[PDB]
């Protein structure tokens, strides 16, 4: 059921609506550290990435690092470099979320965003195809 895979993130956008928010990110998590991922193409890769950025508002550190890991851990085998699309979609996000709370003004802003470049840091370290994006966290 995973193709066509419109379906994750448009029921996540239902679960929103509702305001189940928490729920929406919970679910989204289910899909990209599935077990039938690996198999699967490295678009997810980018259903995934839009996992990853919902966590971001949620300010949900734990299960991001989570996500990202699992995911990484499954994809090894095709569209590899998606992690590192992935790890910078990432640190992109969590780094406009600084300048939107920056710009509006807090602290625990500043920290989750430390968090999360540690967490992206600690993803990349050491692999020879993830060195360019490592080097640039």
């Amino acid at each position: 059921y995973f193709q066509r895979p419109e379906n994750a993130l448009k029921r996540a956008n239902e679960f929103l609506e509702v305001g189940k928010k928490q729920p929406a990110l919970d679910v989204l998590y289910d899909v990209m550290k599935s077990k039938k991922h690996r198999t699967w193409q490295k678009i997810h890769e980018p259903i995934m990435l839009k996992y990853l950025e919902l966590c971001v508002d949620l300010r949900k550190s734990h299960l991001a690092k989570e996500g990202l890991y699992q995911y990484k851990n499954i994809c090894q085998q095709v569209n590899i470099k998606s992690l590192e699309d992935v790890v910078r979609a990432y640190l992109k996000m969590a780094e406009e979320k600084t300048e939107a709370a920056k710009e509006e003004s807090l602290t625990p802003w500043v920290k989750f965003l430390w968090e999360s470049y540690r967490q992206c840091l600690d993803l990349l370290r050491n692999n020879s195809r993830v060195e360019r994006l490592y080097h640039d966290i």
